[PDB]
């Protein structure tokens, strides 16, 4: 027979997963069949699309853990059975980013912060203010996913704006941050990114950001470890440098995404399932992961070996981890991600932002209400 496993990650990583899941194969007589759903248009909430319709995979690896809220509720997800996960081999944060309404329904498997790549030919010294950054971004450029709110976040955050109140760990659904003055503030500094600083168009998005820093046209880009392949094999010699501080003089916050791995409820090989889980995410694993994409291991003890101490991707993340703001897991966060599309009116010019303040909002507090039966 056969286990299925589906891999949200491409590249070097998804690689190191077939020959990990080969040689568990070999001991355990199963055939494994790991399948790239990294580029299925549907998204990372695919995964709910076909597991409610019995046509899901057996184990899922590389999911962002914000998706898994919508899963677990709808019970697409076998609960974590016990002795799998030791809660203190993992930063806090990154544990609380796997328990939904208290269950640990997945297994961390790399932890990711957002930050700037620049290139080295044409930025020598990273900037670190907000007064050096526009003094590179006018001279050599910069672009970025810009309309996506898991990269614009960090700025939103930096202004004072959030997505869901956070008191004391539970977040309250009912109290939305996202049309606050110091979020407006923030979504005029996005607006300025265009229409003052030309830095961008309304058109500009990730694909294109990509796409122009590989050719080396532009000088800084914000990315993650997922681009750090692409870049190396367009021989750019980038380096990795946190978020400069805002206008405002604060930090910038971007989100800390916990990347994990999980079993469908529906699969009839648990067991075994899990056993191959713990093998794809094993401190062995989260070191062969890091080697070419330097994607940060979610262990402590992988993240204090000098090979990650040393480099470039961890040293952003270190200098950027206690402003990072860990996505909320909670179901309703969908329907802020699906309200998202307002934000490029906002850049467009199409409505002011004291006014998209309010349109996203309110878009995101019908979807919400449009959940739940
Ligand atoms: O843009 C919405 C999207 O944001 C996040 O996805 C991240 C992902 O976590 C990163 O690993 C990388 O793939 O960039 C994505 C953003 O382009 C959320 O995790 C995801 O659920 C959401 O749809």
């Amino acid at each position: 027979q056969t286990i299925t496993v589906w891999s949200w990650q491409t590249g070097p990583e998804l690689q190191d997963v077939k020959q990990i899941a080969a040689q568990w194969a070999k001991a355990h007589g199963d055939k494994v069949i790991v399948v790239d759903q990294s580029s299925n248009p549907k998204g990372f909430q695919f995964y709910a699309t076909a597991a409610r319709t019995g046509k899901g995979p057996d184990v899922v690896f590389g999911m962002p853990h914000d998706n898994n809220g919508v899963f677990a509720e709808e019970g697409l997800m076998a609960p974590v059975p016990s002795g799998v996960l030791n809660t203190g081999l993992y930063a806090p944060n990154t544990i609380d980013a796997i328990k939904v309404n208290g269950t640990m329904y997945s297994v961390p498997v790399s932890v990711q912060v957002a930050a700037i790549y620049y290139n080295k030919k044409l930025v020598p010294q990273p900037p670190q203010t907000w007064a050096e950054f526009v003094k590179d971004a006018n001279a050599h450029g910069f672009m970025y996913d810009q309309a996506n709110l898991y990269f614009d976040y960090a700025i939103i955050g930096g202004y004072g704006g959030y997505v869901f109140k956070d008191n004391n760990g539970t977040l309250d659904p009912n109290n939305i941050g996202l049309d606050t003055p110091g979020a407006v503030q923030a979504y005029t500094l996005m607006r300025d990114m265009v229409s003052k600083y030309h830095w961008m168009t309304p058109s500009t998005n990730g694909s294109i950001a990509k796409a122009e820093f590989l050719a080396g046209k532009i000088g800084m880009y914000v990315s993650g470890p997922w681009d750090t392949a692409d870049i190396e094999k367009a021989k750019i010699d980038f380096g990795v440098t946190p978020w400069p501080t805002l206008p405002n003089g604060k930090h910038a916050t971007p989100f800390l995404g916990v990347i994990t791995a999980f079993v469908n409820k529906e699969s009839k090989t648990q067991a075994a399932d899990w056993s191959l889980v713990q093998a794809l995410t094993s401190a062995q694993a989260q070191q062969m992961y890091f080697r070419d994409s330097q994607q940060i291991p979610a262990l402590l003890s992988v993240q204090r070996s000098s090979a990650v101490q040393s480099s470039p991707t961890f040293k952003a993340f270190v200098e950027q981890l206690r402003y990072a703001v860990p996505m909320p897991n909670i179901p309703q966060m969908q329907a802020v991600w699906q309200a998202m599309s307002i934000l490029q009116n906002i850049i467009a010019g199409k409505v002011s932002p004291e006014q998209g303040a309010k349109d996203f909002v309110q878009n995101i507090q019908k979807g919400i209400m449009a959940q739940g039966s």
